[PDB]
Parts: structure tokens; C-alpha cells; sequence
């Protein structure tokens, strides 16, 4: 019996059924503009069980035993099986307001009330956006127009790895014992991705030696040209509070940069002979390592369902920082995931197999 948590299933990126979960997530998306909360759960619910199928819907009978397939999603799953398409997903796609919510949100440091705002003043065309002179942007969104065409390219994986060896070459220098693990979509085995997420961790550095590494790496880039955008948040990190009850907050420090990646560091199969990169790099003590690599491998989705099972089935608190035994009134410890996974009584799911 498939489970309803995305945390018991094995979700890998050979896709039987992306005709229906392309319509579902952008059924999902339109809700979440809409800002229909509930509705938009319902559709990514359906969407992430159907990704993790071995095989492909061909009719409504192949429903069956199938959770999260609430009467809403079998009349869209319905209509695709009648002529391959979703009538529902096709008019959204075709919605003027949703249309410019998806342009204007790929631009980076514009979000939804922006993207909101812009709509209600009549702009529809990031070429209208750019050339008003009337609007004022951001240090964020001048950089996210700067450099759209790169960041909307997304990144492959010899880009993702000539980045990799650039982070690893600025954190060895200043914490030669430092462990770096790329985190996020690449780590699930994903081919492109729209940035590439980093975990940093060291240990022997100290409290102090922990907070200036972000610092001293993003000077260092500063000083050799390669810094074209940085936003470093400080930890609010607390050692000894219970994991988060809610879509989890992470405390740790942590930065958003826009990093020059030069076309001769880059060894792959094939203009201004270089590329801007969204990297996001994450500091964190070596204690909770394992938490955090959890926390940021993902998918959003995995991890929802994840803290969903630890609280309901488990009455556990897991969040990016720690685990919580209510039960047992004590936090547990965990070196690997592995260790995480036998806490909460689940067998191991992959990186690969998390594409919930
Ligand atoms: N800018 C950011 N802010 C907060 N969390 C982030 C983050 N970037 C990465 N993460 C964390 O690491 C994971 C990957 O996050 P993202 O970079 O936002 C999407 P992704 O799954 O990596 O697809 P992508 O390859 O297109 O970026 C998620 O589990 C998320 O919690
Ligand atoms: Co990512
Ligand atoms: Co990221
Ligand atoms: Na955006």
C-alpha cells in the first residue's frame, strides 16, 4: 500500500506521469497565487504520489489504492486520459494574472507582492518593467535584471561542479578541516537546477572562526572580481530550543550570492566568456550536520512530509537544527541521516529517491 507520506516512498526522476503532474503543479502554483492554501496542498499532494508511480496512468481504473486523489484531481486525471491534455491547467496557462505573476517572479528579488504590485499598475512585459523610469528596484531585483538571461538559462552539472571546487577553494583557505557537501536539487541527482546550495561545516573551528567564514570567503570573491551580488544573513541559531511546530524557519547562517563563473573553469562537452550562478551557501555547527543536510537536500515536499511523520506518527520535533523525542523528553543525536531515518522508525530514502 502507497503511502500518503512522500517520507515512505521512493520518489526518483524517471517520471511515468508528467502529463498529469505538469497540470496538477500548475493547478498547484495558481493556487498558490490565488493564495488558496488548501487547495494548493491538495494538487501538490496528488502531484508528488503520481511522480512516485513505476508506471504511467493509461486509465482511471490504475487510480485505485492510489491516496491523496480526492475528487477534484481524478476529474483532472479524468480529462488528460480522454485527449492528453488538461482543459483546467490550458486556462491557466492562458490567465493574464498568472502569466504575469510567472514572468515577473523569475526576475531574482521579486516575489509575489511585487510581482502583485506591478500587475495592478498595468505592466505585463519585463521590457516595460526595465525601461519605466518612474520605478525604483532593489539591490536584489538590479541584479536579478543584470544578470536575467544567465539565471534563467539555470545550471548544468559541470557548471554546478566548476562551483564546487571554486567554494572548496575559498573555505580550505581560511578552515583547511572544512566539509563542503552541495546540498539541494543536484545532490537528488537533478541534471539542471536554478542555483546550487552548499553545507559548510568544521570541526574544530570555534563560535567566532564559524561566524566570520562566510565573511572571509564572499571578501576573498569580492577581491578577485567574482562577487556580483551578496546577502549574508547572521545566525539566530539557539543551541538548546525545541525544533520548530510549523513549513520550518532555518536559523543558521547562511548566504545568497550571484557568483562570476569563468567558461575555462567549467570542463564540459562544448560570448563575454562567462556566466553568473545563483549559489546559496549554509554554516552550520558540526553537531547538527546531519539535520541540515537533511534540511537541505529536500524537496520541499520530502521535508513537508518528513515533519509531518515525525510530529503525528512519531510525536517528534524535526526541524534543520535537531530532533525532539516528546516521549522521551530528550533530543537525539545523529552523525548521518541514516541515524535520523532509524530515529523516526523510517526506512532510508536516498538523495535520489527524494524528488518528492
Ligand atoms: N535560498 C534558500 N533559502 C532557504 N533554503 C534554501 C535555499 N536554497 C536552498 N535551500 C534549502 O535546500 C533545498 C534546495 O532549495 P532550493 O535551492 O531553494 C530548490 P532545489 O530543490 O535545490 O531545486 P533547484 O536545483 O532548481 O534550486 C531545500 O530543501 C531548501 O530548504
Ligand atoms: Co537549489
Ligand atoms: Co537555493
Ligand atoms: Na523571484
Amino acid at each position: 500500500k502507497i503511502s500518503q507520506y512522500a517520507c515512505q516512498r521512493r520518489t526518483t526522476l524517471n517520471n511515468y506521469n508528467q502529463l498529469f503532474t505538469d497540470a496538477l503543479d500548475i493547478l498547484a502554483e495558481n493556487d498558490e497565487l490565488r493564495e488558496n492554501e488548501g487547495s494548493c496542498l491538495a494538487f501538490m499532494r496528488a502531484s508528488s504520489v503520481l511522480k512516485s508511480l513505476p508506471f504511467p496512468i493509461t486509465s482511471m481504473k490504475d487510480t485505485e489504492g492510489i491516496p491523496c486523489l480526492g475528487d477534484k484531481v481524478k476529474s483532472i486525471i479524468e480529462g488528460i486520459i480522454e485527449d492528453g491534455e488538461s482543459s483546467e491547467a490550458k486556462a491557466v496557462l492562458n490567465d493574464e494574472r498568472y502569466k504575469s505573476f510567472k514572468l515577473f517572479t523569475s526576475v531574482f528579488g521579486v516575489g509575489l507582492k511585487t510581482a502583485e504590485k506591478w500587475f495592478r499598475m498595468g505592466f505585463r512585459t519585463l521590457s516595460k518593467i526595465q525601461s519605466d523610469k518612474s520605478l525604483r528596484f532593489t539591490q536584489m531585483q538590479k541584479a536579478g535584471f543584470l544578470y536575467y538571461e544567465d539565471l534563467v538559462s539555470c545550471v548544468n552539472r559541470p557548471e554546478a561542479e566548476a562551483v564546487s571546487m571554486l567554494v572548496k577553494e575559498a573555505v580550505v583557505t581560511f578552515l583547511p578541516d572544512a566539509l563542503v557537501t552541495m546540498t539541494g536539487g543536484f545532490r537528488r541527482g537533478k541534471m539542471t537546477g536554478h542555483d546550487v546550495d552548499f553545507l559548510i561545516t568544521s570541526p574544530e573551528a570555534t563560535e567566532d572562526e564559524e561566524q566570520q567564514l562566510l565573511h572571509k570567503v564572499t571578501d576573498f570573491w569580492k577581491q578577485q572580481g567574482l562577487l556580483l551580488y551578496c546577502d549574508i544573513l547572521e545566525s539566530t541559531f539557539e543551541k538548546f530550543k525545541q525544533p520548530s511546530r510549523k513549513d520550518a524557519l532555518d536559523h543558521f547562517q547562511k548566504c545568497f550570492l550571484i557568483l562570476k563563473l569563468d567558461h575555462g573553469r567549467v570542463h564540459s562537452e562544448k560570448g563575454k566568456g562567462w556566466k553568473a550562478i545563483r549559489v546559496d551557501l549554509v554554516m552550520c555547527p558540526y553537531d547538527r550536520r546531519a539535520f541540515a543536510l537533511l534540511g537541505w537536500t529536500g524537496s520541499r515536499q520530502f521535508e513537508r512530509d518528513l515533519r509531518r511523520y515525525a510530529t503525528h506518527e512519531r510525536k517528534m520535533m524535526l526541524d534543520n537544527h535537531a530532533l525532539y523525542d516528546r516521549t522521551k523528553r530528550v533530543f537525539l543525536e545523529a552523525e548521518s541521516e541514516e541515524e535520523i531515518f532509524a530515529h523516526l522508525g523510517l526506512d532510508y530514502i536516498e538523495p535520489w529517491e527524494r524528488n518528492a
